[PDB]
């Protein structure tokens, strides 16, 4: 539906503002509306960007193009979600996962702005139109999915301005210089709706069917399932006698160390564990040498969030795998700035409460036997740092902010393993297409006929709001638990201001994330 | 209907100008007319603001948001009655209740301004918006039914600049600091209509059914109803002999003093009496020391309109009841003056024509026996300078005046008794939803990417006129009165100017208010 | 429905355990099964029990009777709901009220117990049978809602031992001695159904339209509700001048103390204020001569819950108000037990989320004018400790625990005013009927005939499950609250056990009550 025009033009409001979320039955539709700003970015040219190795890292080479086209992306949790919202999904639902989504641009506003010995005065012209396409044969590169900024806001009334369409292709021998396989795409090349002042555009896409994620938590530990009170049937080794012979013992009673266990954890890689808050890390450490760092292509590069299996921190233990974890700040910064940031800055996330089921980060993986016994040599073990999927391996998958980002786009290739980000989110074959929009050129005053293409435009900026509509599907909590669980609840001790909510300023505050694992399941 | 649309668009004005009003049968239709102005206030963001204690009280300290919403208030008598309509209504007719209501905003103009070297020039842009809605369901604060400015102007020609809309919420032990209990509204978060300058928007609302207002005054005295003629057939203690022993008197004629009482006065707390006119108050006295004050939440609170059932002044007598009254300035005055005004700027409230039925506020309630008597100890009492609720009290609302507010919310809670504002006018449940719009902020120019909110935008302001047109039900004068009654009557001697009507500077002038008392009714 | 028998005798079970809970749109229908134990009371007589004044006070002086029967008593929230059915209640809805209500009784077992030179065997009879009727005319004393012990239990394997009945009627002159109108009550007379050992009985009860719960808290103070941004028209005596003659300001911005309020806190008594946690309250006080008495009949009676309107604790004070809370003890005790408990063991209600409304038990409730002024006398003020109902009220009723009672009967007389339950609950007319069940004497062996009834009986008694089904109509939280609100969360620090579960001996631990108030509310 959506239709209500008297006429088409300057004097009609091109659409409504709907920002409520409306909860029904189990599935909840979550709308939400922002304002938006493009510049006009490289002056409407197309320009190949490259680098070196920037810090000694020839893993920060890179050979690719930045476009004047801007794209809106709307992929955080936050954009769609309040947090009274947020609340109320994580605290008495198991899981949710998407369905539909509806996207409008409407209300748009194309300003010009001249400077006459520096007046630079701003006065819109009704002529002049703007181009959106949305791709949805992912034949572009997608550069959404991958924790980006430009996402629409946290608060309703912040007005964003919209990142610049740029990739990065391949480049030779881990230089700047291009290869024979580095493509170039020509956005201008698809069709694409060009909306003047009056016009607008909407979108629908449906997702594709996704595994709910997981918004409790484990109630047993994962060794520890079968009941303590009677003791097994079957019997393990313990010991030898005075001649080489074998000695065998039952697995009794509540005596969890040794039985016999059908499931295993998931896998680890190990990384460094760092004491946040109460401290005693070691002093002076430059991290860039000992990080974790697969090599691909011949260049070291880091993958700061590991694979997912893992839990950095353990049980309200002060001491973190910075490694395995993702930070947040908790207020947005400026871009490209090299400021060093203390702990209590950032929002750090704590996975605790995935222990049951996965391994600590920066604890060792187990141990196995490293020789062959005989009367002359006794049995030996040593430790190891990494383990891979095994069969019967159960892990848990990580968590999802309202900070984090919503889904990422499995890379096509020939074939992949389990498809989850290790991020967060909802790994997807065909995520939402990627909205693309950009200001046409309107050329300068030009007298004179030259083959040469014109290099004079009017320098202009357009404006106007967009919506995003999305439909989440939910799965309610059965749990027949006795007593009361764990409520994300809003205590503060002693506030100087309130948390999720604008300072005297009228900055945004949030002091603290938050995870969707709080109720819990007996594994 | 109210359909007549060549085109929408600018060159077609959105809706015509109906200011009269319609007397039909019974009920009354009062429709009005005014021209609004909105500033953009704190530059398109939210804020906190928040106080400690002022004036060494803290009740003074509260802790809030400043939106930049402003919001329609409508709600006081003389915006929808000129001074000959509500002439006609308190003279022939006993009551009057409100029925529905229908507000409608038009001919929206979207002005820019801009300072070049301080030119400071208008110029309006066609293409901008502006955001209104009216929150139905009551999930905001409500702070419209207050008493607090920014209505719609008395006299039609003036334009009135909206207020802007905050709200207090808890505060932390008497200081300007928060808890967690204290909430923030976001007023974005509401599906909204987006007004462009050729459209229009319009919403019709029906009241709940509430008792008529009382324009009577009662012709008895409420301890006088037996007639004068026949003696009462029931007998009183009137004294006792020499032995102890009880004496018994008829109840005779036309003694008033002793006789049985059906119903009895209603409540009263004790308020300080101070003379106007021919003044012999006191020198030097500083109020607020002496002032009735309920304390709430540890604080002392003053509640200047003091609660249903008392008269300040007593029959033409000049002593008042200050404490108890309802006071107004004649002319408006400028937003936060502490300038001291005399008794003959103010319009003074008198209540004195409730006084059958209402004890007088600055007197004592009655007295009460204080011991039990015996041969030893004779009879005691003592005045009691309080009293509250009694079954069988009969008592005189609160009058409504011209320039007085029509009704107010009833606080959503557990319970409440007898809900009838202290300040006057109809208590609601559900009071007509408050009306908020807000410019959209349009961004000036920025040339660059940055994920931290647009903080330059383009200074605008709106203007358009709104129309509020209500149905009143009213209740006929059935009285059999022989002799005139009082009217409401233009009376002035020696006129320098007439009252209620424009001066040598075009300024409007109320001289006196006006209540709906009039008509008498044989209680 | 609920029928599957295949034949009615031993051998057949009577019915089905159902205990579980089911959550269906709005709407919660909590099933319970219990299992009880009916003693034989009086050796199946009637008897009358009377008491002169017992630790001096002529209050505690009754006359009444004390029957076999048995009652079934269920009225506590906490037989209904399990601590996590509870959760969910509080946390996301504003508030909800009992509709529809069956019970049965079923698989009767009745033990015969014969002692025989102290060998004390037990087994069971076939033939005897048990009586069962519920009266549903309200004819006799109803002494369920009073909250007095014999409640299903928390937790369901607990057996429970059914109260017995009783009931005291009028006494003479604050003696045990009768009156002329002290009336006997024979609970034989009403017809009741017999239950032999395959029998089963059920009801069925619809109650009555009652208003909803308020779970939520006020999001605003009472008197701070107008907004701080807008200065009110309404203008205030201030001081006097030289002369006597009055001055007047302006009541402007956000100053809470001085504006005109149109509604008014609640009732309040003053009650005596005793700090708990860090202490330093008076010593060695026999708190029975202080505290608040009302005085009935001549006889002074405490009243240790206070009448709606007032808040104990001052939001995270340690003063508490302990003749105006609701105290629990953690774990049922003995009957008849005069032990001294300290302040740990109990659980002791605090009302402090509702100090918004609510005027504090502990501080004066205001102050008024005491004298009329002259030139001669300065203006003179007192504070209050009492207030009662006023025109334009509104408080917040007492909220209802998961150990709290259910109902309350308003008692049946000409005339009530606001009939809500001191204690808490829903204030009925017509509540569930009481349900009373007996054991029907089995005489021993008597030999002859003789006119005297006969004194000597097989000593037996019967046990079997009962079941209480409740149908709830709940009322959604619509709350547009931006941040996160507080939610019942089960954080313990450093726990030794899990609370609402039982211990090591097996022993159901409750540490802290359970409030319905978190959610909040704009007022």
């Amino acid at each position: 539906g959506d239709n209500n025009q008297g006429a088409d033009g300057v004097g009609n409001a091109s659409g409504d503002w709907h920002c409520d979320s409306t909860w029904m039955g189990d599935r909840v539709v979550t709308k939400s509306t922002r304002t938006w700003v493009l510049p006009s970015y490289n002056n409407h040219q197309y320009r190949e960007i490259k680098s070196g190795s920037v810090d000694g890292s020839n893993a920060n080479a890179y050979f690719g193009y930045s476009t004047p086209w801007g794209y809106f992306d709307f992929n955080r949790f936050h954009s769609h979600w309040s947090p009274r919202d947020w609340q109320r999904l994580i605290n008495n639902y198991w899981g949710f996962r998407p369905r539909s989504l509806r996207v409008k641009i409407f209300n748009i506003q194309v300003k010009e702005v001249t400077v006459q010995d520096s007046t630079t005065t701003i006065a819109n012209n009704l002529t002049s139109t703007v181009q959106v396409f949305t791709d949805d044969d992912y034949q572009l590169p997608y550069v959404v999915g991958n924790g980006t900024e430009g996402c629409l806001p946290a608060f309703p009334p912040q007005v964003f301005t919209l990142p610049q369409y740029g990739y990065a292709t391949l480049n030779r021998d881990n230089t700047e210089n291009p290869t024979e396989r580095s493509s170039f795409f020509c956005l201008e090349y698809f069709p694409s709706k060009m909306l003047r002042t009056g016009n607008n555009f909407e979108f629908t896409y449906n997702f594709e069917e996704v595994p709910f994620h997981s918004s409790f938590a484990p109630s047993q530990n994962l060794f520890k399932l079968a009941n303590p009170l009677v003791d097994q049937y079957l019997y393990r080794f313990v010991s030898t006698n005075n001649t080489g012979g074998v000695q065998f013992n039952k697995n009794l009673a509540g005596r969890y160390a040794n039985t016999y266990k059908n499931w295993f954890p998931g896998p680890m890689g190990r990384t460094q564990g760092w004491n946040l808050g109460s401290g005693v890390n070691r002093a002076s450490v430059s991290a860039f040498a000992t990080t974790n760092r697969m090599e691909l292509e011949g260049a070291s590069y880091q993958v700061p969030p590991q694979p997912n299996g893992m839990t950095n921190n353990l049980q309200g233990s002060n001491t973190y795998a910075l490694e395995n974890t993702m930070i947040f700040n908790s207020q947005p910064a400026n871009p490209g700035t090299t400021a060093t940031y203390l702990e209590g800055n950032m929002l750090i996330t704590s996975e605790s409460e995935t222990q049951p089921v996965n391994r600590v980060a920066y604890n060792v993986g187990g141990q196995m036997a490293t020789n062959n016994q005989s009367s002359t040599t006794a049995p030996a073990t040593g430790t190891y740092n990494l383990q891979e999927i095994v069969p019967g391996s159960v892990w848990m998958e990580r968590d999802v902010y309202l900070q984090g980002p919503i889904w990422a786009k499995i890379p096509e290739t020939g074939a992949h393993f389990h498809p989850s980000p290790a991020m967060g989110g909802f790994g997807l074959k065909h995520p939402p297409p990627m909205m693309l929009i950009k200001n046409t050129p309107v050329p300068g005053n030009i007298t004179s006929f030259s083959d040469v293409p014109v290099s004079s435009f009017i320098t202009q900026y357009s404006t106007g709001q967009v919506t995003v509509e999305m439909e989440w599907e939910l799965k309610k909590e059965n749990s027949k638990r006795w007593n009361p669980e764990i409520q994300y609840t809003n205590n503060y001790n002693d506030p100087q201001f309130v948390d999720f909510a604008p300072d005297s300023t009228g900055e945004y505050r949030t002091t603290r994330p938050i995870g969707t694992r709080y109720l819990t399941r007996p594994l």
